């Protein structure tokens, strides 16, 4: 995160951090929890993993630095990506992990509410971009979850700013025109997370961008409410 | 380091990585192989290191890369520092591992001899820092080796550039007037290899520095050849 402060312990309590165990230990991507078992994340994040026995999700986590040998995490069943999946910046950046064990929900570990097709229609005017990755393009991940209040920005005007692509409605972007604030590396898979009328709403899963925080070049997402037809369909039983 | 390129595999085979594994494993320090049991490394690498049990040295490495929770490693069974030592800038940075397990030389893992006390009045003109660290002050650990041919200051010289210490007698210094290659963060406890007469030499301990490859600051380093007595002394049996 670009431009951003330190969280409070637990204030998203939907976020974690997926690492990998190959080939030694380290934080891969965000995530949000948004069921009993199952983390919504980014299709990209799993370039060259052949296997979920590699990944390790920790719920409840402030600073890495609480990541030792010895914390509890949840395994990975699962991982789904989307069929239409090809790149990020091609859309459908998209993926479920299901978890090998159900997530005991507390203060500092729930889930967040799946946007609502009748929510297309609002005006989200409270919205935060969160994790751990990078300050600067090159840089590296930081210990203390960070966060960045972003507004959105219309498709139209997001498709202005990046004349070379073609910005979908299964897209949505963030950010400041001068910017100075936006997800960078290591962000990847974690929640653009909009509150409206006292609830958390997973509007956005972090996705791509050209360089972070830059003027003119908002950051883009998953339009995670494009999805949930998919989400439904995907996280049923057998 | 600094204004460094990568190494051939092997081409420093004294060179190893020492890890921690707490909280999770990373990269803390280099050392250099003396002994077919013995690391000689830096003081300060330990600095809030309560036990030897956390401690994995690799050897043959050219990648971090390469390590994995697969890869063969020694274990440390004891941490041996400097009884004078209290911190890098005041000198007596240097510390003994002892093995638990011995090292099988090979060409890519095979001792470094020690300077002799008659080669106190050779100049060396062919001397080496080399490491994992930073590629600048504010950066991360780098993959590939990385080395750097840096030549020795007259310990007046390096008084000169560092009016609010005493660089002694037990340490060393190497710089170039206007900056470019040094030493950085993370490159702590490896050598600083000089070639004389076809044969290469332990002649420095990277210690410390203020900043990285600063103009008119020279690396400093632990005059090894005034620890011989010492490591004789603490590497001979019960
Ligand atoms: C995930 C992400 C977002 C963004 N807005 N910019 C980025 C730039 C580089 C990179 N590797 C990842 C990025
Ligand atoms: C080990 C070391 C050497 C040097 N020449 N400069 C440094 C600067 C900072 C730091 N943390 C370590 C350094």
């Amino acid at each position: 995160i670009v431009g951003g402060t330190a969280s409070v312990r637990g204030e998203w309590p939907w976020q974690v951090t997926l690492h990998t165990t190959s080939p030694t230990q380290r934080h891969l991507c965000g995530g949000s929890i948004i069921g009993n078992q199952w983390i919504l994340t980014a299709a990209h994040c799993f370039y060259g993993v052949e296997s979920p026995k590699i990944l390790r999700v920790y719920s409840g986590i402030l600073n890495q630095a609480e990541i030792a040998e010895d914390t509890s995490f949840f395994g990975v069943q699962e991982i789904i990506i989307h069929d239409q999946y090809k790149m990020a910046e091609s859309g459908y950046d998209i993926a479920l992990l299901k978890l090998e064990t159900t997530v005991n929900y507390a203060d500092s570990q729930r889930p967040i509410s799946l946007p609502s097709k009748g929510d297309r229609n609002v005006i989200y005017t409270d919205c935060w971009v969160t994790g751990w990755g990078y300050r600067k393009l090159r840089d590296k991940i930081q210990n203390t979850l960070q966060k960045a209040k972003i507004p959105l920005v219309t498709n139209e005007e997001c498709q202005k700013r990046y004349r070379g692509h073609k910005i979908t409605h299964k897209m949505i972007c963030a950010g400041y025109r001068e910017g100075g604030k936006d997800a960078c590396k290591g962000d990847s898979g974690g929640p653009l997370s909009c509150k409206h009328n006292e609830v958390w709403h997973l509007v956005g899963i972090t996705s791509w961008g050209e360089g972070c925080a830059q003027r003119e070049r908002p950051g883009v997402y998953t339009n995670v409410v494009e999805y949930v037809d998919w989400i439904l369909e995907k996280t049923q039983a057998v």
